[PDB]
């Protein structure tokens, strides 16, 4: 093409010998091309910080359940007539007791995968990614130095969680457990390179069993460590020791576990992976899970019994089953759009438009479309507040998958000295108030987010413009997705997750 | 002879009572008239019987 | 003699402190009355000891 380069190849060789592959996890100063430009102090951005970790903070859901015609009540009927017709005898439980046992088993398995990922991250080292492993330990909520100093007690605790939770039976033919294990036991790169950026899934809350005696059962939230909490082994021990406190030496739980063990054999049970001081998970490339992260759609913080919601009493998230309410059905319709305060976070107004399903290539199979929409949750109506005065605005969806996303947490390095880890928590929607300092901070966050390849699509509202701007994402072959289509897809995937191949 | 320290139902012998009760109950299908704890206290009284037998058997076997 | 520049946990001296403390303490069942920074300070004081030895033996070998 150029005949001069073939005549002087040494000139072209030595002139373009540049050091590439800068290690990520570091602050880099670019310097000045105009030496005089130090008189223009903040007008010259000589800084460069590449992020490494985006943790998707999820909540495991049973799907939306208003009555007995719900997919998990139908699945409760199906698994109860399966288990009851292998364990002939006098059962002392209903459909709903067995299905709430099978839902508490999922929170136990996700907790085991969570602490096992805490151990398996701590052995990760790469000289070209300085986020390994302390940023992945900060994003999970643990104190990284506590895992390094107290390694053998952490390994004993994780092996004891796998031995205690492994004493119970849960059917492996239910793909609910396999999907949650695939999300929780996974380190995912956004691009298949060496200095790639890492996606993680972490449970925001887990579902805590409590037997209400005559008035049924309840699954109440148990909150997990958020990022930057510096939680020690004693805190995770307290979390495990009130997660299984109602279950570990219990009569009825043992009867249900033995019934599930006789119905589904030992080869058809959910297995727990053990640790042996050499267990090391490696960051894999999985474009199926990156499509779900791209179409992920945050719903807000969980509402608890202690949460203050002015105008919304009794809106806490719970999987309830009362025999005197809704014909004894498992009930779960959580209210979304809550961010932890009483101020009407009005970035959630930007989620009231229809979503964009962005997806790569030109040919999109049915499994790809049904898998990419798993973390997508669109609001449908406003929740009606109880009272004339109401400080927040809540929303009701048109259904949701087996997980909803509560938050995302980004880990990058600080551009000021010392260059420690910065933790940024955000929804898909981001409010930018009218202040001087948060415009360039929102630019920092936006450029940090676009470093991640198939990142969630952002919505940005402004204070003085009084308007949201729509999907901030690079598009592809896209489509506009409506609430009834996503509701049908959610129905299909809640049905497929809890399906057991039966004999009757 | 001790069963270990036991403050609540999350103790190792209550977990073992649950384990041995769901083993025994799922071979003997029927109407059981006992709980986990009745079966485990039976299995703990069996140990005192066996230690007593070993004790008097050692009394005999020493004398020769 | 320097351990390199160090102002946070991502320093090569701190990564080396963790990497040698895991080998001494956890992989070889060491004692638990010190942390990784104590082990690395000990490993750095040994270097000054050895540099003093090389210094005085160079003084010895030059004089002949």
């Amino acid at each position: 093409d150029v005949a001069w380069y073939a005549r002087y190849p040494h000139i072209l060789e030595e002139a373009t010998r540049l050091p590439f592959a800068y290690p990520i996890g570091q602050y880099y100063d670019t310097g000045y091309s105009v030496a005089s430009a130090t008189e223009w102090s903040k007008y010259v951005d000589t800084s460069l910080t590449i992020p490494g970790v985006m943790c998707v903070n999820f909540t495991p859901t049973p799907g939306e359940s208003y009555n007995k015609n719900s997919p998990i009540n139908i699945a409760a009927q199906n698994v109860y007539t399966y288990v009851r017709h292998m364990n002939s005898g006098h059962a002392n439980y209903e459909q709903a007791d067995l299905m709430m046992y099978l839902l508490a088993m999922d929170s136990l398995y996700i907790f085991h995968s969570y602490v096992r990922k805490i151990l398996a991250i701590s052995k990760l080292y790469t000289p070209v990614n300085k986020y390994f492993p302390r940023a992945l330990l900060v994003a999970l909520g643990v104190d990284p130095e506590d895992v390094f100093a107290n390694q053998a007690q952490w390994e004993y605790f994780v092996n004891m969680v796998a031995y205690r939770a492994g004493a119970f039976a849960a059917p492996a033919s239910m793909t609910y457990y396999e999907r949650h294990a695939w999300m929780s036991n996974g380190l995912y790169v956004d691009q298949d390179v060496t200095r790639a950026q890492i996606y993680m899934f972490k449970p925001t809350m887990l579902w805590k069993y409590e037997n209400l005696g005559t008035t049924g059962t309840k699954l109440v939230p148990l909150m997990m460590p958020k990022a930057g909490d510096n939680r020690k082994l004693v805190d995770f021990q307290v979390l495990f020791n009130n997660l299984v406190s109602t279950m570990l030496g219990d009569e009825d739980f043992g009867i249900m576990s033995g019934d599930v063990f006789k119905a589904f054999g030992a080869d058809g049970l959910v297995k727990l992976l053990a640790v042996d001081s050499t267990t090391m998970t490696l960051p894999t490339y999985d474009p199926l899970i990156l499509a779900q992260i791209h179409s992920a759609r945050a719903v807000g913080a969980p509402i608890l019994e202690t949460s203050t919601l002015t105008g919304f009493p009794g809106r806490q998230w719970q999987i309830t089953q009362n025999p005197d309410v809704n014909n004894g059905a498992i009930i779960f319709h959580p209210s979304f759009g809550y961010d932890g305060q009483d101020h009407e976070e009005l970035s959630f107004r930007a989620m009231c438009s229809n979503m964009i399903l962005n997806l790569p290539g030109e040919a999109h199979s049915a499994e790809m479309i049904i898998e990419a929409t798993r973390l997508a949750t669109m609001f449908q109506v406003k929740a009606v507040p109880a009272g004339d005065t109401s400080k927040p605005v809540l929303y009701l969806p048109n259904g949701f998958g087996t997980e909803v996303v509560n938050d995302y947490t980004m880990i990058s390095v600080d551009k000021a000295t010392p260059h420690d880890l910065t933790i940024h928590t955000f929804f898909n929607n981001i409010l930018v108030p009218n202040a001087k300092e948060n415009y360039v901070a929102n630019l920092e966050l936006l450029n940090n987010i676009i470093q991640f390849d198939w990142a969630p699509q952002l919505y940005l509202t402004y204070g003085i413009a009084q308007e949201s701007f729509g999907p901030f994402a690079q598009l592809n072959d896209w489509t506009i997705l409506t609430g009834e289509t996503l509701a049908r897809m959610h129905e299909v995937c809640v049905t497929s997750m809890f399906d057991v191949p039966q004999m009757g």
